[PDB]
């Protein structure tokens, strides 16, 4: 119905969007955020695709987000050598756009109130369930027929629904880390090709590079703690970027380089899986807190904003019941949010085995060959998770089963062609 | 050396264990147990070669030893009513039935043996810091304490893993598996044993499972591993009585035909639960072990058995480094978490396989192809029970040998079976 009372825990990205959801089915709905308004007062900017645009155009905010990010039509891949080889992002009419993470909660805060029948309380914590004010041990918790944990990777909610039972979890932290580095413009343009995800695959180094719109882009190095560890000085920096991705430093500044790696230190990338995602009708997960994956396709964000959309298909599907919708959440969707946890995981590790300039290249247009040969029966990956909604766990079953196929299809080939040249060799 | 307070944080087999082999290197030594005294106020379990050795450290092996029942053999039982006995490797070689309790008492008494330690039963933990917040025989009298070693030994679901899960750079895991256990007990019948009493009995169903230990009382205790799905679909004694026939149709008379129904409903199933965490410490003022550390399905008879393993690798460590406690903590953690992942592993494999591929005949075809290869190569082939059973060959090794022997038997007769046919 109308007036039931949800509290939304966390004022991110996919618990402004759920609140606005829910608010949009003229639900009461209380927002509770730790940190101070953000309008006022992790990534800088990331990869916005089908499944969080779709999950956005829901609410009527596609638009609006779309207007604030450059598209990426293509991947652009700069090989050690400097070569620099562009292919595009599957189809002519699809693309992902690169946005910017504070651009994207603001409007939705906003969004948020633009519902009268919605607050959103600044400055306030959670510790069991027992929200906090502005001052500090002002314990003045209030309750509600929903609770929903959208307070990210390291989720307070999911803290207590870890202790209940019958209750899976797992956390990891991976090997490597991030760390963000800036290019500029170059006389007040961009210096790249500014309609393209920037990527240098190396295999135990990779840099992405994501365009802003003032004419910059923003980059994210990964590589082994190890590594971090065998960069303290300048000169050392200065020596990798040498060695492993040449043409960086022209186009980031070769000094504000030094500035910028120095400036705190490489972030560590957490993955938490868990199952259920819900408890009897007065709790669920959403987002982060649900699942917190590597950030190695683009998916972390647009996953989560799907979880509110899935949400929102079940309580039109089932009339807003519950004790219905929060078991439904829970079968349907853990195992896509597990899934896209793989997927991501996959990549991360194949991209330390064997990605290079030229992997990266061969593994594509290969994908491309396919596709063209055979459309609809080989779809690539990236096309699937990016520009579909076609469920992550079912575009894994499609993708594993495509490979079989070319496997298969590929060995009686190169038998034919085997006894092909025997027999045009002997007569 | 002797000016070293240290807490053991829970009284259990491995905490109690622990609090000796420390208290017998001379540090000050306090148990803080949450239950009352189990002497005054897994019934029964599976010791083995890796408990024994450690028990043996401390002075306890005979104590313990005199009190339970050797299993020389495994005993299954067939859906037909066959009764297949497979011995255990070697006649020097068997595994022994004891009590969880007669065990938890005699290190309880032993760990208060020594003037330098003290058990502090009653009382409960709440929070810890590297000063602690332990409860007294009164809720809510919570007094500080403070150590220069806690030594968490509180069980699968330990306090004191639940603040190193908080700190950064801490890989952990829970997963609760489907089945669940209940416990059940085969009587004696005029006044002896009602089966071979020096066995390890299986009736290995797959969707179901069931073994069988002795007690020295003329007794069994059994334990009964089914689905929480089938216990839901079994509420009236009718409904045990009925599944029974079906599934261990030689149990109804083994069992108090009523005894069962007595036993069945006195508490539900309980889950079982597998942990796996890293790292086991926390810079030199806080240890990790035993379930606290790897909390394993039990599938192998081993969970206690790498539990006390771990005491005796810690006094290993802190005979090799003269003490150091900046250098046993994380040498613990770098050298003892590949063999408890891998007993963990091992254990979890073992689950699953008895589910799919034991009934009552794979058990004996693979263990005797296991016994023949052992005959044919004692030195290149040592089957696994033996491996992990019976020596002290690092978990993680067995598992290497153990792949290892599968290939070279998978290759070396795939090449008979297919070059000479
Ligand atoms: C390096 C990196 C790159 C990424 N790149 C991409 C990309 O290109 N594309 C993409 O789709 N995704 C990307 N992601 C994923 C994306 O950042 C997250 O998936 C997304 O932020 C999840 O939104 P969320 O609201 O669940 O979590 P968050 O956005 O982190 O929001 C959690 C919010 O809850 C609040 N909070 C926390 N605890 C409490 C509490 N106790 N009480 C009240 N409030 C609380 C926090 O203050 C915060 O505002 C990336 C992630 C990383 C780390
Ligand atoms: C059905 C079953 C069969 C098994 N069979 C075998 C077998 O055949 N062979 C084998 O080797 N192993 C077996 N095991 C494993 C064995 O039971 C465990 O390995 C062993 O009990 C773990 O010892 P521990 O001291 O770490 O844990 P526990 O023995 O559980 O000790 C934990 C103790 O700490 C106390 N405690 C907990 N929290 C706190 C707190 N916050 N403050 C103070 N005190 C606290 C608890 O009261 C308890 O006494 C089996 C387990 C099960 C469930
Ligand atoms: C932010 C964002 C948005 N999309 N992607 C993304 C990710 C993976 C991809 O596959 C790589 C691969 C191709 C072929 C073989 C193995 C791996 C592709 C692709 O197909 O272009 C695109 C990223 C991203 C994030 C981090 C790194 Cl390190 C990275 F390279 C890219
Ligand atoms: C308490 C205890 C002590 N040892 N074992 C044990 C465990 C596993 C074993 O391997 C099974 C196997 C044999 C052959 C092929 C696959 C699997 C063997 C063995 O080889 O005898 C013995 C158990 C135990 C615990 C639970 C169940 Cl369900 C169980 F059956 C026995
Ligand atoms: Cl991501
Ligand atoms: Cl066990």
């Amino acid at each position: 119905t109308e007036g039931k009372r949800v509290v939304v825990i966390g004022g991110g990205l996919v618990g402004a969007l759920n609140a606005c959801f829910l608010a949009k089915r003229n639900f009461q709905v209380d927002v509770y955020e730790a940190r101070e308004d953000i309008r006022v007062a992790r990534s800088i900017n990331l990869a916005l695709s089908y499944r969080g645009r779709q999950a956005l155009k829901a609410v009527g905010l596609e638009d609006q987000i779309v207007s604030k990010g450059v598209p990426m039509k293509a991947r652009m891949i700069h090989s050690l050598s400097g070569k620099k080889s562009a292919i595009p992002y599957g189809n002519k009419s699809q693309y992902i756009l690169s946005i910017s993470r504070e651009k994207l909660n603001k409007d939705l805060l906003t969004a948020v109130e633009s519902y009268p029948n919605a607050k959103v309380h600044f400055g306030h914590k959670l510790s069991k369930c027992l929200t906090m004010l502005g001052p500090n041990k002002v314990p003045r918790d209030i309750t509600c027929d929903l609770i929903v944990g959208c307070d990210g990777a390291y989720s307070t909610v999911r803290a207590h629904l870890m202790k209940k039972p019958r209750f899976d979890y797992s956390q990891q932290y991976i090997p490597h880390g991030y760390m963000e580095l800036t290019i500029p413009p170059k006389n007040g343009e961009y210096a790249m090709e500014p309609n393209c995800l920037h990527i240098w695959p190396r295999n135990a180094f990779m840099m992405i590079a994501l365009p802003n719109m003032d004419k910059s882009f923003t980059c994210t190095l990964f590589m082994s703690f190890e590594e971090f560890e065998k960069l303290p000085t300048h000169s050392d920096v200065l020596d990798f970027f040498q060695k492993n991705f040449p043409d960086a430093i022209p186009l980031m500044g070769e000094q504000a380089l030094m500035r910028d790696f120095f400036l705190l230190p490489a972030q560590p990338m957490i993955s938490v899986k868990c199952s259920p995602f819900h408890l009897k009708s007065r709790c669920v997960l959403m987002g982060d807190a649900a699942h917190a994956i590597v950030p190695f396709f683009g998916q972390g964000m647009n996953a989560g904003f799907e979880d509110c959309l899935v949400f929102d298909e079940l309580m039109d599907k089932f009339n807003n019941d519950l004790s219905v919708c929060l078991p439904e959440f829970s079968r349907f969707r853990i195992p896509d949010d597990h899934a896209i946890s793989d997927l991501s995981m996959y990549n991360y590790i194949e991209m330390r085995a064997h990605v290079n300039s030229r992997w990266f290249l061969f593994q594509r247009l290969l994908d491309k060959f396919l596709h063209a040969l055979m459309p609809s029966t080989f779809i690539p990956l990236y096309t699937m998770v990016a520009f579909t909604r076609i469920r992550y766990h079912e575009a894994v079953l499609r993708w594993h089963w495509q490979k079989k196929v070319i496997n298969r299809g590929l060995f009686v080939l190169g038998s034919l062609v085997a006894i092909g040249s025997a027999y045009i060799l002997v007569h």
